[PDB]
């Protein structure tokens, strides 16, 4: 499985103590949130694959020109490839606004660019935020709410590119507790819901999410298009169910599930556990700070088997 990799902290390890922790534990799979240097190197002949953000504030460059996105690429990648597997480039990370504006073409002048650069086997797509999906209950009445989203599936669906999807329970959970059940959430046996519509069964409140972007994908017009859950987590501590009982139950839950795929698809699911260690210098909730796996010096959080 795959651990996303945030250093928002001012008490992290260097790249490689980073990489070789990753090594140690077994973990394949990386997520970065921009070209990070240090981290890329660190990288070479690593034997992980990862997933390439390329940063929220060059999403308007990149959408600009194929001569933007080949200096990208050429800089930040070319460089790196095929010693690093680069598996997939989010062009854009839950981008909200008028920047939505700007994923397609981005997406199309990284595609362009890769594809003359030979780099092909590296795929474009773009990582979202579930509050994308309205009508997500039934899972089969999910419907994606922004129209620039079927833009996006439709020209994954031609490229061959999945979705790369951000699934909390612990959100769900969280801003409804009286309608949803700790057990539910934390994958704990106690809870069945059936999806009338097609009749299938639900056990865990991530299977019920993450098909409900397959019933969007669909209701798209992207059948076809395989969903990456790029990024999945449980708190440790600053608010509301936050506990390492609470997050070793969620992450241990989900690194023993995904390998079953869901009721809609009984593939394994490539998933990335977000995140590696606590990032002591995020804004927002309280929670932000406490999504780690592993301790700033190096230490677990709680016990995790990889």
């Amino acid at each position: 499985i795959g651990v996303c990799y945030g250093v928002i902290g001012n008490n992290l390890p260097s790249r490689s103590d980073v990489v070789q922790l990753y090594r140690s534990k077994g973990i394949n799979g990386m997520r970065i949130y921009f070209a990070d240097g240090q981290a890329l190197s660190a990288l070479r002949n690593s034997g992980i694959g990862l997933i390439l953000d390329i940063g929220n504030d060059q999403l308007a460059n990149i959408a600009a020109s194929t001569s933007n996105a080949a200096s990208w690429v050429q800089n930040n990648v070319r460089p790196y490839y095929p010693a690093v597997n680069i598996k997939y480039i989010a062009a854009g990370n839950e981008v909200q606004g008028g920047a939505t504006q700007s994923i397609l073409p981005a997406m199309r002048n990284l595609n362009a660019a890769l594809s003359a650069a030979g780099l092909g086997a590296i795929k474009v797509s773009t990582s979202i935020r579930f509050d994308e999906v309205a009508n997500s209950f039934p899972p089969s009445a999910g419907v994606f709410k922004n129209a620039y989203m079927t833009d996006v599936a439709r020209l994954l669906a031609s490229t061959g590119a999945p979705l790369l999807a951000n699934v909390y329970p612990y959100f769900a959970y969280r801003d409804n507790p009286g309608s949803i059940s700790l057990n539910y959430a934390t994958f704990q046996p106690g809870t069945t819901v059936r999806d009338q519509n097609n009749g299938l069964t639900y056990t865990s409140l991530f299977d019920a999410m993450v098909d409900a972007v397959y019933a969007a994908l669909e209701k798209a017009g992207a059948p076809a298009v395989k969903v990456v859950v790029s990024e999945s987590g449980w708190p440790s501590a600053g608010g509301f169910a936050a506990s390492a009982g609470n997050a070793r139950t969620y992450n241990q839950g989900l690194i023993n599930h995904v390998g079953g795929g869901t009721p809609k698809k009984r593939e394994a699911l490539e998933t990335y556990i977000f995140a590696m260690f606590n990032e002591n210098q995020k804004t927002g909730d309280a929670t932000e700070r406490s999504f780690g796996l592993f301790n700033p010096d190096k230490s677990p959080a709680y016990n995790i088997q990889f």
